């Protein structure tokens, strides 16, 4: 049986970033995230403030922020607090574990000194999770692997997603749950993001492939839709966050009956 | 039949990327690629100054870098150029091609301005060398596929790696070779890169494993190997350097016959 986003933030294998979010979502009635793909600082902080309110989660790719400073993040953190909205940062860490560790704490963006989320790839294999577990712990941070991609000849299928699957059930005190475009564990406890989501059918002209909140939320069980071009390139954001929003609460709500 | 560096310089259908290495590892009697894997751009250019009569590649992590800044590319631009080497970014470039082309554009770090070479996973599909592609091509750089893995427990096996050495063929106009563990394509025009290597057995405590430059490119027959740690560890990091260089050389003209 289903349990509502409110019942799994209590349960007590859950990780405490995963249960903040999940109390969030069900206190906004928000299981929208959305993508920030900006090149300046003063838009990602526009839409954060103007689009907070009806988010559960802003995913950053602070790599192409042309004006990126560690201010400009002090400030995300503030708008955060303020609208309830986590911090996802998109790295896709998919280096050795040595590497992704300096990764993850140093270099000019200093990633787990402001991000509640990231996410990795499962290709290196389990010392991918070991290293950035090393950081990412002491700092109350929590990672999504990648189980399955939405891009098109995406290699994330079969026994590579398996293996996605049990790298996150042995190392469940970090990782909170999966970027995929379906429900890939029964578990309870983690969270499944899907990206790849549109209300209309189509993809981009590199690879990107749209399903609809209500296919990826409603019939592929997914918990929280992912979506960037489908908002802010609208006419009015504010309303195309809210149609969202909409779409796939109601689509989570239908799943639960 | 094994070609020799300098004859695969002048290869009909070979990058000119490409082209610009074999002859310098020719010139120089190397290929050793240098993992400059450091913190402080200080000691990056102290390296790169000292070890570059004895590479023909380094390997930067532009991201673990604290005091990044465009002009420290800028010097060690010029080098690159003094010295004989080109310049490897390990980005590993592994999101939908949307995003990765304003990754290698953009941001802070403007990876393409000063990388000569990139590399990219191939678990996104083959949007990721498109993307990259759009921005890379006119300047006349090139890309490497992530077709194996040296870390315990890689998922960059079997179909995996025959998935990476068709997009390589498919995108040869970008794409100029391989990070493997060995030999995976038969066509000369490609280069092999290996990480993992070190003098001694062994590993690391997060995942890497190491095989000696004998092995790797006399066995296995891979063309450059990638050393970090067995070179940046040591006291004196040149004396190390012209160790792995000469054990990579004399590998080579083994299997030359
Ligand atoms: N997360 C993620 C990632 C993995 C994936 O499989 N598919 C994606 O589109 N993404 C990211 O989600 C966003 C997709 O945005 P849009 O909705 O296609 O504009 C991008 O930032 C992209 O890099
Ligand atoms: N290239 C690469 C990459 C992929 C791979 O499969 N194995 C690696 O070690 N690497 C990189 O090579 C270097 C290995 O360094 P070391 O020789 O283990 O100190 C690191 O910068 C690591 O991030």
């Amino acid at each position: 049986m289903e349990l509502s986003f409110g019942a799994r933030a209590e349960l007590p294998r859950i990780h405490p970033v995963a249960s903040k979010l999940l109390r969030l979502m069900q206190k906004k009635e928000t299981n929208l995230c959305l993508s920030a793909d900006v090149s300046l600082a003063r838009e990602l902080l526009q839409l954060a403030d103007a689009l907070g309110p009806s988010i559960c989660m802003l995913k950053t790719h602070v790599d192409i922020l042309n004006d990126f400073t560690l201010d400009v993040m002090k400030e995300l953190i503030t708008l955060a607090k303020c609208h309830e909205f986590l911090i996802f940062e998109d790295r896709k860490f998919a280096d050795i574990g040595n590497t992704v560790k300096k990764q993850y704490e140093g270099g000019i963006f200093k990633i787990a000194s402001w991000a509640d989320l990231v996410n990795a790839h499962v290709v290196p294999g389990s010392g991918v999770v070991k290293g950035l577990q090393e950081v990412g712990l002491p700092l109350h941070r929590g990672c999504l692997l990648i189980a399955e991609m939405s891009s098109t000849g995406s290699l994330a299928t079969g026994d590579y997603t398996r293996a996605a699957v049990r790298m996150a059930e042995e190392h469940s005190e970090f990782v909170v749950g999966f970027i995929s475009g379906s429900r890939v564990s029964m578990k309870p406890e983690f969270l499944h993001l899907t990206p790849g989501v549109q209300l209309e059918a189509g993809g981009d002209n590199l690879g990107q492939q749209y399903n609809s909140p209500q296919e990826v939320i409603g019939k592929r069980g997914s918990d929280i839709i992912i979506v960037g071009r489908g908002i802010i390139s609208a006419a009015d954001r504010l309303e195309a966050a809210e149609m969202y929003r909409k779409a796939a609460w109601e689509a989570y709500l239908s799943r639960l009956g």
